[PDB]
């Protein structure tokens, strides 16, 4: 679990979105595993606007942060899941690193701010859904 709080928006994994997230829906993209809902309180997270390929992510299954190198956002095999079936996540970045399913929602950050959230992985990989292209989150 986990979310990004920026302005009057809450960014979560679409597969973990709650009833309240869907009742206050702003945008969702099944192909990206993202959902953005509106909030009453103002969030103070900063979204990164960059092309960094290195950062640090939080891994709840180890209670640890790990530094990683990750690929640029691209279309990639997501193993047909319970929430979804086979298809290629768009805007997904991969790194070598530990992850388990509840790891989804952990934040990946670079020196510029939030880059994305854990969204795929397995067999020694970890996938992050990029949010740097969502320029509207800042307004
Ligand atoms: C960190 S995910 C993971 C980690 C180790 C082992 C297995 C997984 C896979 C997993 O259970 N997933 C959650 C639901 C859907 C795909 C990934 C998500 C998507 N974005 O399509
Ligand atoms: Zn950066």
């Amino acid at each position: 679990s986990g979310a990004i709080y920026v302005g009057n928006y809450r960014v979560v994994n679409r597969h973990l979105a709650t009833h309240n997230d869907w009742a206050n829906l702003v945008w969702e993209d099944s192909s990206r595993d993202l959902l953005v809902s509106s909030t009453t309180a103002q969030g103070c997270d900063t979204i990164a606007r960059c092309d960094c390929q290195t950062g640090v992510y939080y891994c709840s299954s180890r209670r640890k942060h790990y530094p990683v190198s990750f690929s640029k956002p691209s279309l990639i095999f997501v193993e047909a899941s319970e929430y979804y079936p086979a298809r290629y996540q768009s805007h997904l970045m991969l790194a070598v690193g530990h992850s388990e399913p509840g790891d989804c929602g952990g934040i990946l950050r670079c020196q510029h701010g939030v880059v994305g959230i854990v969204s795929t992985g397995g067999n020694g990989l970890v996938g992050f859904a990029d949010v740097r292209d969502l320029l509207w989150l800042d307004e």
